[PDB]
């Protein structure tokens, strides 16, 4: 019982400012889970969207900016999927673009410019090994729906270039799920 | 945002036993109503299923036994669609058949004997009036799901001859809808 | 079920005498119930058609003269089609003739003359909004035929120009119908 | 006005046990009248299908068992069509079958056997002679549908093995007429 | 006798400013009503467009902003459309846009942008049951052209987020309708 | 923005008796004016149809009589097209038709039958010289519809020959007109 659909979810990110002079960087990370877009639900049904699996097939990440077209300072950075679960480690200002050379890098203009990016993300089954999957619609594994405990998939990383004014993005993450295995229950009133 | 599905439910009906010689049969309504398929979700998801709309398809009831083969004073009844909620008056004991006449009867062998109808239903806009639409997937209404205040749907009325013995049947109902609108809220 | 008839219905109507000397109308409504073309049943059928729903397909009002082709003062009117139930205002002697800028207005030669109105009417649903649907024999809505409470259908309005004689008519109304889920009732005896 | 529906009935049958050690019959003969169908009506409408006219097309005898499964003492019996009015005698435990060199024979299993006849009757217009039609659909007779008088139709006798346990039957007759001259009258009230 | 046209209307909306820090939503209702574009008439015609029944087949809502190009704090809200009145309540500030996940969602950039919504609504026939057809030209429901009653069309539901400064718009409502039966009324003078 | 309706418009004509011997004719004439056709509207549309520009492109004038068949003395006049707003003087009694040898004579039996014409008017744009357009519908002058002071259309004048009996007409003018540039106005209540 396949049920394709789209969630979505919106929280902010700013990068303060520096009195440094150089081109300096900030680094962070971005995970993605399932409980962050589907809320619990009520009753017998545990969740708010009545199935037993899924599996996430797309995310889009907008990088909606706060600023005004009137900021200066501006910058260049870039963003990278990383679908392992070892990003580079979250930095203030360093002092080089860490993901500028990553084959899956698109480069941010800065501050008041859209970001996209639409990849396929790939959950955290061994964090120990980090193992995942190529690309394959057909072969996808189907998680669980659990209720208070599902896995965290990854899938980006970013490099924003520091500047003196306080830089804010408004994010909207959207996962494109599919769900299988209508499992509504019913008792009496 | 369409989402077909099915919806079902289980109860119990039983025809108690009549010392009365002549053949008389017992009259029963049947409506349909989500509220009963559907339980309330939780926090700002008043629905356990997350959309605004539904349009009911087709309703398929099934009279499931619970007598064995070997009962005897066997008899025979009739079941038909009825779009209106105003059915023939409920009895215990009638001289005839109602639904025997009726365009849309379907035999019923009794007592252990499976019998089903599956057809469209209709809603109830105006009990006064009691208008409704001809079959057409197309052109059928969109109704809102609301949070306890779900409109009952009709279409079924049954007509069975009583016996010396007691017979209980189980009574399965399933629905096949239609929802839109998928109208998920994620507060933090 | 189906079964397509035709049902009939005769009445008179009377335009009184004036001595008003101006062009003048008079103006009176039509409605149709089915009560009036149908009676009462007997016993266990409650009426004397033995169906449950039905649905009108068209009338035809007929406007047959009583009065002889050598009457004078002769005039000149208009029948229009109402399908809301909102009708011009019952008039003795109004100044003008209302339904004649109507797009369903036919000339009424008055007073000797056979005047024929052939359409499709509409039930009074809700009287507050006044909806109908448009002509779709395919879509059109059931009704049920109730014992003795069936709904009004609407559909005509007349204006006919007053004389200094009285101009009657029989009028004739048919209305084609079809019915739905024969329902008779056989009781022993 | 031609108007084909299907008008139905239901009632009972027994043939009582017997001590009797032979196999005897229990003969008995069944006719079919419209007003067990029909029921009156009510007004100036002397019945409940405002029609002038009737032909009984077909009928269909259904001989609905009321006996278990489990029931022994089984038996063979036959159902013959006779168009007529003269049935042979009605008998309590004859020594044989009469039924059964009929050309029309259809074989009976008793008791808790479901057996159908589908057949055209002929109405019994002079008892003495004994004429009737053979079938043609373009040529049979039309009938009038009486007040309360009317003609017996017929066309089964039957012939049931006697058993020690009683055996009971719902019996379901149920006739395809054809109707004509839609007569309805429409009194003012 | 059909005429489309077009009527217009227009009006302001402001989203106050503030000084909650987290990303809020001020959510707010549309409905539209045929008695705001149509004014009443003069005499015996009692609306100004001279017809009897009336039907709305779209409308265009037109976020046309009222701020500066230059104005910072930005945000991304949410229009959905709603063709039930049952409207997520109006709030203020809340902690979300509800109309994020919507099907029929148009992401709205703030403050400076314009936002057009052209859709099809759904008059309020009965609010209980909130029943609505769907979109088909041919079988729409021709509804009366009242005088001073019309029923309230609906559609339109918005989330903004809120700024530090104050969001003016200025909000052009198009619709565009389709009348039948001129119904002009000429007395003398 | 096109719109071609109807507009109508009945009124009396009365042929006074003479005891003159000879046969004799009464001319008069009949001049068209959209304010006779056309109301005053209300509020900012200061018409009824709320349109700025309007061209007639027919009219139809219809004798319909007043006078039983039986009526004797009967004539025979005619009915010409005038389009200059020149007509033949009014007369009472005159020793002959005028409009007889004109080339748009139509000749009109008398007292009981009825007349129609059906043709193009010219408006009166200068009396003096009185110049008018032939039959072009691409090229025909746009007027302006004027609130209270609409210029006449010219077209018709007629010669009856009188009687001993008075000869009464009802005469109903209806003309086809094109209107251009909808402008209806829609201030706040
Ligand atoms: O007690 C609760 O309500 C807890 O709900 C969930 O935690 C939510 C919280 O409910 C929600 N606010 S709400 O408006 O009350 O819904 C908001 O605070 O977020 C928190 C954290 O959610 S997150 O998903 O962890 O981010 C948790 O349940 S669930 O979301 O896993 O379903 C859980 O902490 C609480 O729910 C459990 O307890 C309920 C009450 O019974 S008892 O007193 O705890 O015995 C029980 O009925 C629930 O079924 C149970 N949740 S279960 O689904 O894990 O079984």
């Amino acid at each position: 019982g396949i049920f394709n659909t789209r969630l979505s979810r919106t929280f902010g990110y700013t990068i303060k400012r520096t009195t440094v002079k150089t081109p300096s960087w900030a680094v962070d990370m971005m995970r993605f889970n399932i409980n962050d877009f589907l809320p619990p639900g009520g009753g017998s049904n545990p969740r708010s969207v009545p199935f037993e699996y899924y599996r996430i097939r797309k995310v889009k990440v907008e990088f909606w900016p706060c600023s005004p077209i009137t900021q200066g300072d501006r910058g260049v950075g870039s963003s990278a999927v990383i679908l392992d679960d070892n990003f580079v480690t979250k930095a203030t200002a360093l002092t080089y673009d860490p993901y500028v050379n990553y084959s899956s890098r698109h480069t941010i203009t800065q501050p008041f410019s859209y970001h996209s990016r639409y990849f396929t993300p790939k959950p955290v089954l061994d964090s120990t090994i980090d193992y995942f999957q190529p690309n394959n619609k057909r072969n996808q594994l189907w998680l669980r729906l659990q209720t208070a405990g599902n896995v965290d998939h990854v899938g980006l990383g970013t490099a924003f270039e520091n500047s003196i004014y306080d830089q804010e993005y408004n994010i909207r993450v959207t996962m494109y799920v599919q769900f299988r295995e209508f499992n509504l229950k019913d008792p009496p009133l």
